[PDB]
């Protein structure tokens, strides 16, 4: 059941704005790892004296880099004078996330017909304010609210590249790397409490609950109306014999933030070499793989899907696969894409459920959690 409920005009994921001590190095270390493409700045060298932001694309995905430089650049300014180019952008605010928090997610950011409106009628019901709508340029609309912790849903609108007061960036510096991912599938966060964080976020955007269908997790997502724009939280569960890791994440989180971040690739296999061969060169690592009982169970799970030469491949690259009763999902996950262990990156390609593809087809590998713990009966076969 999908009521339809959104309280105003939602379109796609917009952007991941990613908070930093370092602009420069976390983008290009991101840069080089994902196979995204260095597509707009806004600097010093464009006149922002306040934040230093670079974009990366890949597709459709847009991952923003902002790193505060020393306020006495700007000490003059005051808002109506600023040369930042993200208004809601403010020194202290950023240093005490980064240092709270480490690096991290700080803006979701969904693209909607009216970012006024959008945040009007997110107030109204429920949403903290966190930056009010600012028309920049008189050709886009941001504003942003609370969704957890310290992370803002921020909304988007176009009269009609990616902001004004961005450039693009000069082709000898853009170099066209692609490892094959094309959006951002979802988005999910971590909570104390999972009830009042739903109740928050469902009550001011009108996201409805996606069905689906020892894990240390209570989860559910919420929904736009297209189910396109998909906002997982969970909750751990405690007194269990291994440690809820939505518990750790908390703890070295210091609180609620966003957990991991789901890239939808057109080609995971392709992906994912691209990826594991930059792995020790300044990439990113991932989980380690599970047994090879695993990629046998896989032959009666989704022998109908995947060929024989389909699944080795899977296994050559560590992927994990898991099906509902619409799609079948491949998935994989990073290790903890900085210092701490929290956030992490999850790719992910569905199969199935073609109308375009509908949103979610597959689920979220749920039934992973029993397969990998069912699996590992590969103790018995040694
Ligand atoms: C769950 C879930 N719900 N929703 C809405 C999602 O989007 C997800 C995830 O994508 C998802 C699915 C399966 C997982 C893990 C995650 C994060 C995971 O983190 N670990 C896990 C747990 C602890 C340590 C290491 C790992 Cl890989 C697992 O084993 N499995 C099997
Ligand atoms: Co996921």
């Amino acid at each position: 059941k999908n009521p339809k409920s959104d309280k105003f005009k939602v379109k796609r994921f917009h952007h991941i704005e990613f908070w930093c001590g370092d602009a420069t190095n976390v983008a290009r270390r991101f840069s080089w790892g994902l196979g995204m493409r260095f597509s707009a700045k806004s600097d010093l060298s464009t006149g922002n004296m306040v934040h230093a932001s670079y974009l990366l694309t890949s597709g459709d995905l847009r991952f923003l880099f902002t790193a505060p430089y020393s306020p006495s650049l700007s000490a003059g300014e005051i808002k109506p004078t600023t040369t930042a180019s993200i208004p809601s952008f403010d020194h202290g605010s950023c240093r005490s996330f980064f240092s709270s928090h480490g690096l991290g997610v700080r803006a979701v950011a969904i693209e909607v017909e009216d970012a006024e409106s959008a945040f009007s009628i997110s107030v109204a019901n429920g949403a903290i304010p966190s930056s009010p709508p600012i028309v920049l340029n008189e050709a886009v609309t941001i504003a942003e609210v609370k969704l957890y912790g310290d992370v803002v849903l921020r909304y988007v609108s176009y009269k009609a590249e990616f902001l004004p007061g961005f450039e693009r960036v000069e082709d000898a510096s853009s170099f066209p790397l692609d490892y094959g991912i094309r959006r951002l599938d979802h988005a999910v966060g971590n909570v104390p409490e999972l009830g009042p964080a739903l109740t928050y976020v469902a009550g001011f955007t009108g996201f409805h609950q996606f069905a689906e269908f020892e894990s240390g997790l209570n989860s559910a997502v919420l929904a736009s109306n297209d189910e396109m724009v998909l906002l997982p939280i969970n909750e751990p569960v405690h007194g269990t014999k291994r440690k809820s890791q939505i518990q750790t994440y908390l703890e070295h989180n210091e609180g609620a933030g966003l957990q991991h971040l789901a890239l939808m690739s057109e080609d995971i296999f392709r992906t994912l070499r691209e990826m594991r061969k930059r792995s020790s060169i300044g990439g990113f690592d991932f989980m380690p793989s599970p047994p090879p009982t695993y990629y046998q169970n896989l032959k009666k799970r989704v022998g109908d899907v995947l060929s024989d030469d389909q699944i080795k491949e899977c296994e050559e690259l560590g992927i994990l696969v898991d099906r509902d009763d619409q799609g079948t999902l491949l998935q994989i996950f990073t290790k903890p894409l900085g210092d701490r262990p929290t956030i992490f990156i999850e790719i992910i390609q569905r199969v199935g459920c073609m109308m375009y593809q509908s949103g979610g087809c597959g689920g979220f590998g749920k039934g992973n959690f029993s397969e990998l713990f069912k699996s590992i009966e590969e103790y018995e076969k040694t």
